[PDB]
């Protein structure tokens, strides 16, 4: 035989327990710390994504995320995963075959490709898609049992994350003062919350052949919270010029803005160091921890 990374017999049995008959090519990504991700061919001739929780604490998150996606399906003008299997041992959905807005080889630190800066179709359709997401009524989020943060709770969560990093790591003094100044800067913070994706960047956005946004994936961080959460990565990837274009079109599409939104988004992006450090800490992974500590101690 030939040794292969995927355990085809175990994967077949797992899928079959949930009404899916695997047959044909599959691909496996075991780099995720919480899930194994397999793209598999099923006897319907279609590819399906198998999202396999690794541990009980991850399995616990399946049921609430399933309620989120069930609520979002009809309320977004783009596709989201259709979790036709959702249980503690397996999530599975038909693959949304459109490409992500970037392409990267598993394990690599460098993408092969990112949708270009000058793609007006991408920029525009991402802005309108984001306005549509942020227009989902909070009532619908409450009815779906989502995590809800008022503006005060949103700001408290950021404070709590900063304080946890301060307890566990040694942070550059200027970084600490930046975060504290932000937390104390009333004019930066929004006076409302919206449904956010929570982990939104080009790698979780799907596009058609023309580069028009057609879907979003990986909704595990979705909640009602600060809208700027979903704009930080756009600034990170497309710069201030990209952000300026996003905010103009987002507002024109009905997105609610506030005067210091662009500033707030930059502060949220800086806060990404906190998010990364807590991910590292909770992961127990020494390589991620090494990177986090180095970033935190470094002057920005
Ligand atoms: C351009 C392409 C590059 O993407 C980015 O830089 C995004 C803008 C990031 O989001 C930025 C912006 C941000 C707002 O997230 C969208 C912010 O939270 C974050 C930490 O970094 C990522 C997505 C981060 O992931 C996020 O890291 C979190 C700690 C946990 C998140 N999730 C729950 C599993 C996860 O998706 C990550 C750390 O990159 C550096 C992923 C890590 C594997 C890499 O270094 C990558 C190879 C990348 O540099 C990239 C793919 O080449
Ligand atoms: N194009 C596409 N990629 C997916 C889909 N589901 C998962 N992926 C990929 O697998 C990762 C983990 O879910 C994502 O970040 C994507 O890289 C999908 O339906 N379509």
């Amino acid at each position: 035989t030939v040794v292969t990374t995927a355990d085809t017999s175990q994967l077949y049995a797992l899928a079959a327990r949930h009404g899916l008959k695997l047959h044909g090519p599959l691909t496996v990504n075991e780099l995720g710390l919480d899930y194994r991700i397999v793209i598999a061919t099923v006897d319907d001739g279609r590819r399906w994504v198998l999202r396999i929780p690794r541990r009980a604490e991850v399995s616990a998150k399946v049921e609430p995320e399933a309620r989120v996606l069930a609520m979002l399906k009809n309320r977004l003008p783009f596709a989201v995963p259709d979790w036709r299997v959702a249980n503690a041992e397996l999530v599975a959905y038909p693959m949304l075959e459109d490409s992500t807005a970037m392409v990267i080889q598993p394990g690599s630190s460098t993408p092969d490709w990112v949708v270009p800066q000058d793609s007006e179709v991408f920029a525009e359709s991402f802005a309108t898609a984001l306005a549509a997401l942020h227009a989902v009524p909070i009532s619908a989020a409450v009815d779906a049992g989502m995590l809800i943060r008022t503006p005060t709770q949103a700001r408290q969560k950021v404070a709590d994350d900063v304080d946890r990093v301060r307890r566990e790591f040694v942070v550059n003094d200027k970084r600490l003062h930046r975060w504290q100044r932000w937390l104390d800067d009333d004019s930066s913070w929004p006076d409302f919350s919206v449904v956010v994706h929570g982990d939104l960047y080009v790698g979780h956005v799907l596009i058609d052949n023309t580069e028009r946004v057609s879907g979003m994936i990986d909704w595990s961080e979705a909640r009602v919270d600060d809208p700027a959460i979903d704009m930080a990565a756009h600034l990170m990837v497309f710069g201030e010029e990209g952000l300026a274009k996003l905010l103009l079109t987002y507002e024109a599409a009905g997105g609610r803005v506030w005067p210091r939104l662009a500033h707030h988004i930059a502060e949220r992006l800086a806060f990404g160091a906190v998010t990364y450090a807590l991910f590292a800490l909770d992961s127990g992974n020494e390589e991620y921890l090494a990177a986090a500590k180095a970033q935190l101690a470094a002057a920005e």
